[PDB]
Parts: C-alpha cells; sequence; structure tokens
C-alpha cells in the first residue's frame, strides 16, 4: 500500500507570521477541551495502519490528521491562521468518514467531536488586535 506520509508539521517550513497568542491560546484550549470528549478517544493519536491492519489506508488518504497533530502545529506555531486549524479539524473528520462510511459508528464519533469544536470556536477571539 501507499506509504505513511511524513509528520506534521514540516518543522523547515514553519510560517514566519503564525497566529497570533491570544487566538493561539483559545484554539489550543479549544483542542484541550474536545480531547476531554469520550468521542474523541480514537481521534486522540494517528491511525496505525498496523494495528488497525489497512495497508491501503494511505491510499485513501493522504493527509491523515488527528488531535494530537492539530495540538502539535499550535504548540509548535505552524499555523498562520486559526481557518487552518478549522480546516485540519475538518479533514480529521473528512478522512474518518471517507475511510469507515458515513454510516460507520465511528464517522459518528467524528460528528459529535466536530460539533462540539465548531460550538466551541463560536467564541475564538477576532484576529485583528
Ligand atoms: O479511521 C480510523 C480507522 C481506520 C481503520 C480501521 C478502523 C478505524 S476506526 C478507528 C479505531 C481506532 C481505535 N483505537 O483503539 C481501538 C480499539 C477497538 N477495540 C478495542 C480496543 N481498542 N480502535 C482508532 C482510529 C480509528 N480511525 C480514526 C477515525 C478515528
Ligand atoms: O481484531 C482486531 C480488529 C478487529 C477489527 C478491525 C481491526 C482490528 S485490529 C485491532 C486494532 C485495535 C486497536 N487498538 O488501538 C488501536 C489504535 C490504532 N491507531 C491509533 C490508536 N489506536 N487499534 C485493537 C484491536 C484490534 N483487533 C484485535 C486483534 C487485536
Ligand atoms: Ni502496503
Ligand atoms: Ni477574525
Amino acid at each position: 500500500g501507499a506509504p505513511k506520509p511524513p509528520q506534521e508539521p514540516d518543522m523547515n517550513n514553519l510560517p514566519e507570521n503564525p497566529i497570533p497568542q491570544h487566538q493561539a491560546k483559545f484554539v489550543l484550549n479549544t483542542i484541550k477541551a474536545v480531547k476531554r470528549n469520550r468521542e474523541a478517544v480514537p481521534f486522540l493519536h494517528p491511525v496505525d495502519t498496523v494495528k488497525l491492519n489497512v495497508p491501503f489506508y494511505y491510499n485513501y488518504i493522504p493527509r491523515p490528521m488527528d488531535l494530537s497533530t492539530i495540538e502539535r502545529k499550535i504548540n509548535l506555531k505552524a499555523y498562520e491562521d486559526v481557518s487552518q486549524v478549522v480546516d485540519d479539524f475538518n479533514l480529521m473528520v473528512k478522512n474518518c468518514k471517507k475511510f469507515n462510511g458515513e454510516a460507520a459508528g465511528i464517522s459518528k464519533m467524528a460528528t459529535n467531536i466536530q460539533a462540539q469544536f465548531e460550538k466551541l470556536m463560536v467564541k475564538v477571539p477576532p484576529k485583528e488586535l
């Protein structure tokens, strides 16, 4: 099957102007809140295709994503905008639905934590200032 993509973030391609700290603190706390959701447990760590016996996972999913990667990218200043945090969360969810199917129980878990994430993000402070 397709090989495992490199871990994010690319430490040689970090942005010159990352998310401002007041937004970075908020999205970090937002991800940590989602990580405490019981529905988030299977999303805490990258898919391990050996443990799960899916040799063709990366053929479906060329850009895997998980909550720990989002947290790491926030901490390592890899994001330029909070829209990219939203994008990565949506990518994690879309990956799950693409590989497992929309009707799978794991995809309902993904939808549930996406709904929590979206509700929490209502209160993100604006970028300017
Ligand atoms: O995409 C998948 C995926 C990919 C291939 C096959 C199934 C799944 S579903 C899935 C399950 C897990 C998992 N972690 O632990 C256990 C477990 C299961 N029973 C007993 C003990 N532990 N399952 C982690 C990630 C995960 N995800 C990612 C969308 C989350
Ligand atoms: O038989 C199966 C089985 C049944 C159906 C589909 C796949 C598998 S393979 C399999 C994986 C898991 C699992 N535990 O943690 C994770 C994980 C994966 N990535 C990230 C984080 N965590 N996967 C547990 C039990 C397990 N087993 C039992 C033989 C062990
Ligand atoms: Ni292979
Ligand atoms: Ni704004």
